[PDB]
Order: structure tokens, then sequence, then C-alpha cells
């Protein structure tokens, strides 16, 4: 009983027989109090902030100070001025869900290690799949981020195309390739690299002025690849591109993919949230035919990171073309160890925050949040339209507006400096955070209007600052 | 159509009271469950997304149901898996992480966390003896850690980052103990190697890789026109908790010019123990190490890392082509050098836990595990109907009934029956892995509240079942 020893602090663990209850409760309460103070007081911190392992147990005071230092030095999307990333303030229940998940400390790896969570996740994901219109065989798993979801979808596409689970892909005569919009996520190059495809395997497809993949170009690239002696196996349409928030023409892309016998993956990491909005979900038309979908509740569903999933129209594909040889060990109620069918083995129980958050907000709540996001975005667009020195990236499909100064008082070569300077000013003096992505070979301002506490006033304040900066 | 007042925390305090109450209710509920964990056995005895916001009572009930329906490693009888009750600071660390909701993807999205993680991992790497250039990243589990190490080994060997590996004439292969983790197979499949790319090396009766076999397998693969690029030693095998002879394996790998990866997912914890870290000797020479604080460091899942002896390797042989945007203080966006992009700030729970427990605490915890393990071993030795899988290297004991009153064909049935009985009657959870073509009982002596009495109780039950 180390917990009785002088080598462990009394509160290192929670005594299961209640013997350290009071001490634990104190320590827990201190953190809780501190955290709530920080969150309820989040508008007091700017959107962006301005090591040895000890021999002996640290004091409560050191621990608390560390937490305080951690919170203070962190980015603060809770601030209404934080309008620059698809990284939102977490829903309250998401924060609580993680507390619960950590407390129980179950493992998604297997049913015996997560007997409730595993079942809940499977069922919930089936439900979500239904929202996407995927059909009766549809299913999936939660993954620790979108990248892993894309990686898994691609891994399945690859395995299905090449029968690679046991022999791998080193044999291949024709290089396997995938097609994505030039605006698609970098996780597609990283995945390709991990998959043994190489980064070059991701063939960029021309996107329109509105940053939507051009189906004529996709068709052209597929033909070009075949001509090149490459073996196209997958097309990735993106619903809500990372930079500009645009949504690929999913129905057309899907059709092209289907025509060509290509796995159709839809990277709906951000845009997938629109399934909760009757008003906006038509934007996703064609998604229902996807072989797989990546969707990230951590983004537009406000679930504390990480919360992501990949859904397959046919979940059984995970068994056929992913899961490694091992004894079949399904429970009598029919569930499967999730680890067998995921990139991860051990995995945190994200389902708890997801389930809690979905219930608390509800479909109506999301529909509302989404509408407000669109409204804020439209405000930003109208504001850009009003100013000639400022240009939009293109039309918007989501609550994301990418724009930049293209001031005629400067050579184009100095536009990046101007935009960087403006972004710095907006942050330093505005206390408004916009990202400054590299886009189209240039530095562009980026607004993602997620914070539910962002207001028309914040937007107005932003444009007033921009106006002053620009004269 | 609307939102619950508490759906978010108002950053100007407008909902502070409601938020505080809701949080307090969950916190009180969780504490009750945890401080009361022994009252719940080690294992537990339509889903739609609603249109409208659920009530707080519904949510609280959902949490109760979820906890109740969950495995309970906190129970002292839970002695079956490398899945521990969480350290207190780990639970709290997750609460903190979730609240700030930073993203490990980039410095901009986690300015403290990124720096803290890099520095901490450098410290940990030093503990492993990796040297001045050593570093790593946290990953959402050991499997990812193994996957990343292998991806690097592959990229280094085959220059695969941009062109991939499909061109290859000679099949790339790696060697691992026949006892090694299935995440290598998965990883091999992910990496485009195929599961069959992991060539099993004979393990001894003690479930340790046999160096001579390793040498033999490498020669054989080369003979068969394969391209060996990595040897994986396992410091703490999943089933039996055995440690491969790391120095010997490492020497062999080096002799063969093979990347040496040590899967220390479990056994890596030993670095915290002055008494037992000699067990890892030779680990210091690894090219890469996988280590999972979520196992024997008691950090709530997930917490894992891959460390490289040369952190620079991640830039050379992993990171995708992208503009260079190191911060002025020299840090890099972690997303660029990890399998994951967006990632939860596991560093918070890790840092807090390590601080709270300390090296002394872990050393005690570890010693205590060996002591329980030793008790289990003693108990097995005392009973002729029970056999040990082999000698133990960690706080894990794999054993099974091999009763002479049954045909060997019925041994699996006997053990499954015993395990079911122990769980149902004794409230003691032993895992029943498949090992050596059979079902074996497995004990992981992790719970700090597992005692000698629990072990004695297990044996009395075993004796009763045996007759």
């Amino acid at each position: 009983n180390a917990m009785d020893s002088r080598f462990l602090p009394a509160t290192a663990f929670i005594d299961p027989e209640g013997r350290n209850r009071n001490e634990v409760e104190r320590l827990v309460q201190q953190v809780v109090d501190l955290i709530l103070a920080k969150l309820t007081g989040a508008a007091e911190r700017p959107p962006m902030p301005e090591i040895t392992i000890p021999e002996a147990a640290a004091t409560e005071a050191t621990l608390l100070q560390a937490i305080r230092d951690m919170v203070d030095g962190s980015m603060n999307p809770a601030n209404p001025g934080y309008i620059g990333h698809m990284d939102p303030m977490p829903a309250t229940m998401a924060i609580l869900g993680d507390l619960v998940a950590a407390a129980v400390n179950n493992n998604m790896l297997s049913l015996e290690m997560s007997p409730s969570f595993s079942r809940l996740e499977t069922l919930l994901l089936r439900a979500i799949a239904g929202l996407f219109g995927l059909g009766e065989q549809a299913g999936g798993v939660l993954t620790s981020g979108g990248s892993l979801a894309n990686l898994q979808a691609l891994a399945v596409a690859r395995n299905v195309a090449f029968d690679s689970v046991e022999p791998g892909i080193t044999g291949l005569a024709q290089r396997p390739v995938i097609f994505a919009s030039e605006a698609a996520h970098t996780s597609l190059q990283k995945a390709a690299m991990l998959l043994g495809l190489g980064t070059a395997a991701v063939i960029p497809v021309r996107a329109t002025a509105d940053s939507r993949m051009d189906p004529e170009d996709l068709r052209a690239r597929i033909d070009q690849a075949r001509g090149a002696g490459q073996h196209p196996f997958c097309v990735v349409a993106t619903a809500g591109t990372t930079t500009t928030g645009n949504i690929d023409p999913l129905a057309e892309i899907g059709a092209i993919a289907r025509e060509h016998g290509l796995w159709f993956h839809v990277d709906a990491a951000y845009g997938g949230a629109l399934v909760f909005s009757e008003r906006h979900r038509w934007r996703l038309a064609g998604i229902e035919q996807a072989d797989s979908i990546t969707f990230n509740p951590q983004k537009w569903l406000y679930v504390a990171k990480t919360c992501a999933m990949v859904l397959f129209r046919d979940a059984g594909v995970l068994e056929r073309a992913f899961r490694i040889p091992a004894p079949n060990m399904r429970a009598t109620d029919g569930f499967i160890n999730l680890g067998e069918i995921g990139v991860q083995g051990t995995r945190h129980a994200d389902v708890v925050k997801l389930w809690l958050t979905l219930q608390h907000i509800g479909q109506q709540g999301y529909a509302r949040l989404i509408d407000d996001g669109y409204r804020l975005a439209e405000r930003v667009v109208e504001g850009v339209r009003q100013r000639p020195f400022l240009r939009l990236a293109g039309e918007i499909d989501t609550n994301i507006v990418c724009f930049r100064g293209e001031p005629d008082w400067l050579p184009a070569e100095r536009w990046d400096d101007w935009n960087a300077a403006l972004q710095a000013l907006l942050l330093r003096e505005g206390k408004i955070f916009l990202s400054l992505p590299v886009y189209r070979g240039g530095r562009w301002l980026r607004a993602v209007l997620l914070n539910p506490y962002t207001t028309d006033a914040v937007i107005d304040a932003m444009f007033k600052q921009i106006d002053r900066f620009a004269g």
C-alpha cells in the first residue's frame, strides 16, 4: 500500500473506499474553482496570451500555480474577439464529459475495457450516419482528430483497391493516387505519406474562384493520371475547406468518382455539422452517396478537442478491408472491439463528451448556432464588400470568411506585409484574433465565426480598426 | 428554437451561477462514484439525437448510467489489464485541458502546451538516456506511437515521404518478438507494409526475444530478398509483461544497420524507478522509444509518446513539405511532426500527474506492483495445477490451470470457467488472453489499492474451484 507510504501524496489517487475523500474533494474543488473563474472570466483574458520531473511530490500550491500558468499562457477562444480558427470555446457539457471520461478511465480499445462507451459510440455513430443519409449498413468510429479519420478512410480505400491488408503495397506497378481539391486539407498529404503512398500521391484538383473543386478538372486529372500509368483509387471532396469554408460540389464529385470506380470520401470535418440545419443542409447534397465521411464535432459542434469520426456507408468494410487478422470476438449482443476497426487501439472515451454535448444543445440548438454563424459571416462579407481596398477570397458556403487587403497604394509584393501588420494590429489593439493563412500564394485574413458570444459589435469594431489602419 | 442557458460558459460571467451549479453536480456525482468505487464491481453487471436541449436531470442520469455501465479499474479486485485507475491530477488535468480547449496542432493554438510538451518530452527522453538531441511528441495512444516510429524508420530507410513505397522490389520487413504488440501488425498494414511484414522472432520460455533467432530471421529475410529496416524490442510484453534483452537486441540491430525501436509502452515506466530501471538497460541506445504514461504512470487515457534519439529525424523523414514557421524561441508546430494534426492537450494531465506523484512516488508504486506480482507468482508456484507462463519482468503475471484431471483440450474451458467464477464470485477481474494457442489467466498488479488480501482471496477461490 504505497498510498499509505511517505513516498506518495495522500491525494495521488482517489481512495475507492473513501478514505481520502476529504483531501481529494479539496484538491478537486480548488481546480474546479480556479477553472470556472478562468472561464466565466474568459473575456478578461485576451484571445492570444501576452522543466524537470520532481523527485518528490509537488505541493497543492505548485500544482495550482502550474494550472494557472497553463491557463494564462493558453489561447483563449472563449474571448468574443477570437474569430480566427475552427477552434471554438467548448460546450459546457463537453468539458464535463471529459471530466467523466477521465474519471472512469475506460478504454475504447475493447468492449471489456469500455462496455458501455463502446456500445454507445457504435450506436451513436450509426445515428449520425443516418443524418448524413448513408443508409442501413452505415457506421463508424470516433478517432482522435480529423487527420486520423482521413487516414483511416484512405487506408480503407487503399485496402479495398489493392488488397493490401496482409501483403501491403510495395508490389504495385502503378502508383496509387487520390484526388483532392487544391484547397483540401493537408492531412490528405500526411495520410498519403503514412499510407506509403507518398505525399505526391495526392493529386490536386483545380478549385474555382469560390474555392470549390472543379469537376471538369477532376475528370481531367483522373484521365491524366490513368494516362500517366497511375492507379487512381479515391476522390476526396471537401465540405468546408479549412481556409475559406467552401464546400465542394459533392454530388458531381461523387458521380465522377462513381463513374470511375473510385472510393468517394467526403472530408466534412467542418461542414458536416450542417446536417443539423434544415436551412443549410442542402449544401451537402450528394454527401449521402459517399463511401466514407470524415466529420469533426470538435469544430462546429463545439465539442472539446478531440472529437472526430469517420463513417462508412458500409461499416462491414472495416472488417473486410482494415481489421488485421485476429480471432473473431464479437459480443453476443453483436458489438465488436473498436480497436480492431480503428487506427488507434487504446483510445480515450470521446463519446461521453459527444453524447452529452449533443443532448444538451440538441439539433435545434445547433441549427440556431449555425444560423448565427452564417449571419455573422454575412456581416463580415458585407463589410468587405463595402471596402474596395478589401477583397473576398470568394463566395462563402459556411460561417467562414477569408479576405485580404489588396490596397492600390502598395505594390502587390507588399500586400502580405500589409495584411500581417493589420492582423497584428487587430490582435494587439483590437483584441480581435484573425488567422493569417497562406492562401493562393499570399497571406489572407481569416475569420471563423464560431464563438457564440461574438457579436455584431465585435465585427463592427474590427472594421473600424481596419479602416483606421488603412486610412 | 433555442439553447440551454448553460450550453456554454458566458465569458463575461452572465451565466456563472447556472454554470457553477451544473458543474458542481457533475463533479459531486463523479467524486461520489470514485470515492465509492469499491462499491461497484470491477466489471459492470435506442440512441437518437434529440431536437431539443436535454434537461440537466437527463444529463446527470446519463452520466450515472455511463459510470455504472463502465469498467471499474478503481476496484481493488481489478487486476486484469494495463488499465489503471487514474491519478487524481490526471482527472483534473483533463478538466483543465478540456476547459481551455487548446489545440496541439500548432503553437498558435497551444502556445504554452506545445512548449511544455516539447520540453517535458526532452526531459523524459533524458530519463531514457537518449542523449542531447532526443525529443518526441505525445500521441493519442501507443499504437500511434508505434506507427510513427515505424513510419520514420521506413521513411529513413526508403526515402518514402514524397514518393511512397510502392515502387519497391524488395518487401520491407521488421522483426519483433512473437510476444510483441499487434499494433506493429496494424502499423505495418497502415504503413503499406502489410501485416505479414512483421516477422516474428522466437521468444524464450520467459517470453523474451531470442537474440540468436533474431539474427537468424534477419539473415533469412535477406536471403528471401526482403529488406529488413527495423527491429522492435519490447520492454514489457502485453501478455506476460516480459522485457526483451534490450542491449543484445540493440547490438544486433546496430550490427545489421537496422533502426532500433523499443516498444516500452508499459515497461518504460521503469525509468522512474532507481530500483528497477536496470531492467531497461540498452534502451538508451534506441533510435526510438514508445512509452505510454497511461499505463504504469497512471495517467488517464490517453497518454503516450514516441521519442526519438534524434528529434531532428521528424523534420527530415516525416514532416510533410511545408513552409518553415518555427517560432523565434525555436519551437515547431507539433502537428507538423506527429501522426495527428489536431490533438488534445494530453501534456496537461501528464505534467500535473508527474509533478504530483514524483519520481519517488512512481518508484514506490512500481515496487509495490512487483511485490504483488511476486505474491501471485508464489501462489502459482505453490499449486501444481497452476503453471506460470514464465519468469516475470514487470508487475504482470500470466498463468493458467493445467489440471491433470482434464484433457489438455479442456484446459481453456477450465480457465475460462475460473476467470468467470473469480469475477462473479470473487469480484476479482483477471484477463483471459489467448497465449501459446491457449487461454491463460493474466494479472496486472496496477491498482495501488490492490493488496495481499485481494491476492489471497483470489487463490482461495482458485483453490475452491480446483477442489
